[PDB]
């Protein structure tokens, strides 16, 4: 169960890492 999977997924066009959001 990630917390994230595509970049977009996240707002302020976060970045997806280790299947969560995160900093580009």
């Amino acid at each position: 169960r990630p917390e994230c999977v595509l970049n977009s997924d996240c707002p302020s066009n976060q970045a997806c890492v280790n299947q969560k959001c995160r900093d580009p």
